[PDB]
């Protein structure tokens, strides 16, 4: 009896508007045990009385304290490591890598009881999928500060013992106190036999039967260890194309889509993609609805999500009320090509081929177009927006020579591809990304972002040594360009604590110093990194390497929606990464975290919270979690549907892009009950479109709809 | 009033005209009314009608008189069908000069720029003399659609003809032994030119439509066994999108793939199931087809622990998660499985991942699979499941029945009566149409030159136009040469692909009109009157094939793999047949298979395999003959496409009607089982035997499981290797009435 009372005393050391009475009450223990009153805390998690987040989280501690330990204090970091490594559930190089004083000297680093700085969902989440457990029983054998450091001394395992341990103390430190948020590959992987890391993948598919089948291979191979895919299908001819003559002719698109459907969903009882095409494809009309719930089987392709790549020369045919003229691939010399890499070269080739009489074409009114595009994306939220052409003048990379003529699953991703003729094409590229974040909610200033870039960049860089890959074109791409791909977490508690909002557009000056300082410092730190491990061999083919930066690039209508000055010296590093070079191609993308955000509780990457409290179904119950620091900041929070329309979010989310290298998981938001009739008109979608593409939004993801057209008033608009 | 003539002039109406290419076309034909076709054509004489408008409604009309009091209307629409054939691809009805027209095809691209180079002007003058061009007079009117509907090299955008029927027989025979030394080879020519042109040898569309051309695509029949592994998943589906790209039926064989649910690398991770890889196997067999088309037929054993969830693939109920309806399905089965139905006890379910040995042991060693089956069926430490053998058989047999499409395929009798050694390389699965039985290997690339996919070479030989079947020594030559010959002239996309058919030569020659054979000879299929005959009859085929191969083997040397085959070993498919085959059949062999078996033990075969008895639907047409080993559904067939209503008579119904046995006429499944198990006996492959039913015929209109289940013992009995279609006319089981039967 007092020995659970004891616990409970314990665990609500230090927090305000907790009641044990109730917890006690709740969990009707004096009618195994420990359970029932974690879960009755979590029940008791509430907007008036936060704190439980953090009762129930501790008792949850202490319980898998006991379940691995079977006590509260854990074991000396090299006894634990020895007998996890006998057990096979840790990795044997870290006996190799490590001596015994080194496990001993490590342990000096560990505090353990910053377990006690755990929301309750973040140790489900730990508990539920990180921390190294037993497959059958679920029987957990680690804790959690155990993960962070034998993640930090994997990381950097290959460092120099004169900045080693070092490094690892560190890093450590970065991740155990929520500065710096790992993704979930890493957070179950590394310290763990296996190599498996790779979550996104990026394929561009050749217009070949030859690429189809390496394509729909490579799809298989990494959908098997749980990737999301980007898929480029673009480049297939349309139905009807001749085939050598033709000696045969084009059966179409959709049933190569079919394909890699199967693909993608081959190891599930599940997987995930998104495929890519041009809007002026000649089938893009079929290719639109395909995800519409009403149709035939047989011109559907349900289970997998699509990006419509959109250029500037198709916007102007939809504010001049004009057609746009519809092209197979295959038709067009060097069209698609220039679509993503020359602007003025494609509408110079565009208009001459729709001038020429003897070339297979369609009309269409770009009215109809971009209705049918914007409808089908409504009704389903996951038909994307990629504007090529601002992946491509504001990038990292050289179109000339290395164009981004896709995105990922989640449009944050952006990088260049290359089509394989075989799974084992060594002359194929497959794009991957390693992924992490800024806790924005953990930082004191920015400038502390310097030593934590440095950290995150050096723990990424060594990951891409580190891990393996199952695919010759997608280490070609890894090894060539070392991509990365750091993002933000707890963007709107960060602006909360601020005192700003998305949509008044107060917000505007904030954003833009942060997201200047976050690029600086991980520029500086990847060019520091060349100095003293050599550049990415592929440097050459970034526009970095010319001494251009995303400050020169920017869409200049920015100018116009912020007026905050750079504040560090770009000059000095422009010069010293022309003469250095940069250890990584990308070094910024701002991608979804609804999970691992979860860890260190923060509001999930860019995007306002829903409510106060989210509440989620998992495995063992309900997890409720509660919006940092509520009590004090509720009515600073701007929450989704507050915002009067998508402006707002969509000026930031543009002044962000003016120095994130890769893309932005950009969603756009609509709520029925704002309008007349409750009904979302389809002038007001193309205008948020326009707005978007205006400040230089290169990708548009998921359109959430809540669940409870005049060409002349936008022909003012300039693009 | 005018007609307009075909050069665009005018000229008054003459419908002497009309008469007399009706009475040129009516030659030598019986029960024909020229007056009745010309009341049927009703022809509307407006002013400007088109002679070539006016002469096709007359063939519509002579057509649409088809029937079985009056075939011969048969030849008469056919033979203004080729009348009106020669005036679209020559101006008029006398074909140009060999040399000419070649020439001519050669420049506007139709014909292969190989055609010259091989061979003289003087040479192809030589050949013209071959061609008897009369010979076009002899196809019937079904004949002729299906050559100006696939055959005829032609240009379908503008639809025009471009050659007639003998050039594409002669041109034929001249690619095909275009290699020969000029000692024999015009000779090759002309004696292969005369068999496919008097329809002696039956070729398939592939060649029919393809070799002159600048193609080399001829390949339709492709085998691909799928490994228990991602990337042989992978390579296998890539291998069936390229050859369904062109348009190639597959078989696939993916009994391998481990059971939903089964532990991988330890298990760190789990199997989601065979059936969304069954699920991504269908998209590619359907990844070149607009969304008919794409063909395949997938194999796995009875005995695989998700069986039950497979056989009901093509069910229209259930959800789509479940289902997989545009592939067909082949079950494999082998004696133990039969045995438990018999005593009526369990069959027990695995992962073949779970069993080590077993899967292999099902194809190649019997006595070894009981070891391995009841050893694990005792190990308690084991995955499996246990079904009653009645509900398992029951299950399959009725979703057979429903779909018409669920396959059996006999395991232990395609590997202990067979022409390739088990131990070496067994017989796996079977091709699309169940009648092709080939070694396979997986791939784990689909460049993977370790793998094997099993390709095969059809023809036919025509049981209607022979006299005698000695006269099959020749024919076996020519149609044996002429095949071996193609396999170094077509194209392989896969290099598994050429292993296989380079390695092993394997040919698929069967047969046509074995019906209109019966018949004429006064036999039938359901009363056991033409048991010996068919015995005699694929004595005579395969001793001859044989024969040929051997000779061509001493000329040019053995397949690369020969050493593979049971042939090799010393041993003939007379050692190695099903012995109930000796409780229905007396004949004795004819033939010196002795003599054979030592001078194929000395020089070897030029192929590892010679004879498969394929359905042939399309390809008998030309002939006008019954289709491969069916008896006829009717007198008269009908196929209402195209132009309007296509009808085709059984040959010689004047004479032979009361002598036909219809389809419909016969008491069983046991007259036709017992031929096929004879036919099986000499058959190198196997056979697209088909079950037929008529509800009709059984009391409340219900066909009884106990007498499915019979039937499918009956096959067993007498050695056949596989059963294709269940055909159902369209207009509960105790296990002790089964226990009499002798596997
Ligand atoms: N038989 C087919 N049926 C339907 N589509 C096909 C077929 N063959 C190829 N395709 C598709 C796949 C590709 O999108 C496209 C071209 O395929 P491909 O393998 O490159 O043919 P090819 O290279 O021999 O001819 P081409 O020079 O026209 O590309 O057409
Ligand atoms: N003057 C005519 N009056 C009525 N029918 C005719 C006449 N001339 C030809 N026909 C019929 C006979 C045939 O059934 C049909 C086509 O015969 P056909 O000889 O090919 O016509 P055609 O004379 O225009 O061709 P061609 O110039 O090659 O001889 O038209
Ligand atoms: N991630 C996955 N999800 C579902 N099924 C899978 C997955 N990975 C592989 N499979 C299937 C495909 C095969 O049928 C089978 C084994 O595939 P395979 O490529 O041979 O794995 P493996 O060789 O690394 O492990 P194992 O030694 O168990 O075969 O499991
Ligand atoms: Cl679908
Ligand atoms: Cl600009
Ligand atoms: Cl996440
Ligand atoms: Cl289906
Ligand atoms: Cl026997
Ligand atoms: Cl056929
Ligand atoms: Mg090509
Ligand atoms: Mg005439
Ligand atoms: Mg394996
Ligand atoms: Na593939």
């Amino acid at each position: 009896l007092d020995k659970i009372h004891r616990v409970l005393d314990w665990a609500a050391e230090g927090l305000h508007n907790v009641s044990i009475s109730q917890v006690e009450l709740r969990s009707h223990i004096q009618f195994d045990i420990h359970e029932t009153i974690i879960k009755a805390a979590a029940d008791l998690i509430s907007r008036d009385a936060p704190d439980y987040q953090y009762l129930a989280a501790r008792l949850a501690i202490f319980h898998l304290r006991k379940k691995a330990y079977g006590q509260f204090e854990p074991p000396a970091l090299y006894d634990h490591v020895v007998k996890m490594v006998e057990m096979g559930k840790y990795d044997n190089h870290l006996l190799e890598d490590y001596t015994e004083e080194e496990f001993k000297q490590m342990d000096t680093f560990i505090d353990h009881d910053r377990d006690m700085t755990f929301s309750y969902a973040a140790v489900k989440q730990l508990e539920g999928k990180y921390l190294v457990q037993n497959r059958v029983t679920g029987e957990i054998y680690e804790s959690a500060q155990f993960l962070y450091i034998l993640v930090a001394a994997c990381l950097f395992s290959n460092y120099p013992r004169e900045t080693r341990l070092q490094y690892v103390k560190r890093f450590y430190d970065a991740v155990s106190t929520f500065k710096i948020s790992l993704p979930t590959p890493i957070m179950s992987g590394v310290r763990t036999p296996t190599r498996q890391f790779s979550s996104c993948v990026l394929i561009e598919c050749g217009d070949s039967l030859d690429s189809i089948n390496a394509t729909s291979s490579a799809i298989v191979k990494y959908v098997s260890q749980r990737a999301g895919i980007g898929i480029n299908a673009g480049r297939i001819r349309a139905l009807g194309s001749p085939i050598r003559g033709g000696e045969a002719f084009h059966t179409g698109c959709i049933p190569f889509y079919k394909h890699f459907q199967t693909a993608v969903k081959s190891c599930s009882q599940g997987g995930a993609a998104t495929l890519f095409y041009p809007m002026w494809h000649l089938e893009v009309e079929s290719l639109l609805v395909l995800k519409n719930n009403r149709g035939v089987e047989g011109n559907r392709v349900r289970h997998m999500d699509y990006g419509v790549q959109i250029n500037k020369l198709m916007y102007t045919r939809l504010l001049k009320g004009e057609d746009i003229t519809l092209f197979s691939p295959s038709d067009v010399p060097g069209l698609y090509d220039a679509f993503f890499a020359d602007q003025e070269e494609f509408e110079r080739l565009y208009t001459k081929y729709e001038k020429d009489d003897s070339i297979r074409k369609q009309r269409v009114k770009a009215v109809e177009l971009f209705s049918l595009m914007m409808q089908e994306r409504a009704s389903t939220g996951r038909i994307y927006i990629q504007n090529v052409d601002h992946c491509n003048t504001h990038s990292p990379f050289d179109p000339a020579i290395a164009p981004v003529r896709q995105s990922n699953l989640c449009l944050e991703i952006a990088l260049p591809t290359k089509p394989l003729n075989d799974v084992n094409d060594e002359n194929g590229e497959i794009a991957l990304c390693t992924l992490s974040a800024f806790n924005l909610g953990a930082i004191n200033n920015l400038d502390e972002l310097e030593e934590l870039a440095i950290l995150a960049v050096r723990a990424l860089d060594a990951l891409l040594d580190y891990q393996d890959y199952p695919i010759p074109a997608a280490k070609r791409g890894a090894m060539g360009r070392r991509t990365l791909g750091i993002g933000v977490i707890n963007f709107a508690y960060y602006l909360a604590k601020h005192g700003k909002r998305y949509s008044d557009g107060s917000a505007n000056n904030l954003t833009h110093k942060t997201f200047e300082a976050i690029q600086y410092y991980l520029l500086k730190a990847s060019n520091e990194l060349a100095k003293e491990q050599g550049a990415c061999p592929w440097f050459n083919e970034t526009t970095y390497a010319k001494g251009i930066l995303p400050i020169d690039t920017y869409k200049k209508d920015l100018d116009t929606i912020a007026n905050e000055p750079l504040h560090y010296d770009w000059e000095a590093l422009r010069e010293s990464i022309k003469t250095h070079g940069l250890r990584n191609s990308t070094l910024s993308a701002l991608m979804p975290s609804e999970t691992s955000s979860q860890i260190s509780n923060a509001t999930n990457g860019i995007e306002p919270p829903r409510g106060y409290v989210s509440i989620k179904a998992s495995k063992d119950g309900i997890l409720r979690q509660v919006v940092p620091d509520y009590e004090h900041l509720h009515d600073a929070y701007e929450l989704l549907w507050e915002m009067p329309g998508n402006d707002g979010y969509l000026q930031l989310v543009g002044i962000m892009q003016k120095f994130i290298d890769q893309s932005i998981s950009a969603n756009t938001n609509y709520d029925p009950s704002r309008f007349p009739s409750g009904k979302v008109p389809m002038q007001q979608l193309l205008k948020d479109l326009l707005t978007a593409y205006k400040f230089g939004v290169k990708t548009l993801y998921y359109q959430n709809t809540r669940d409870g057209v005049d060409t002349d008033d936008l022909s003012n608009f300039q693009l």
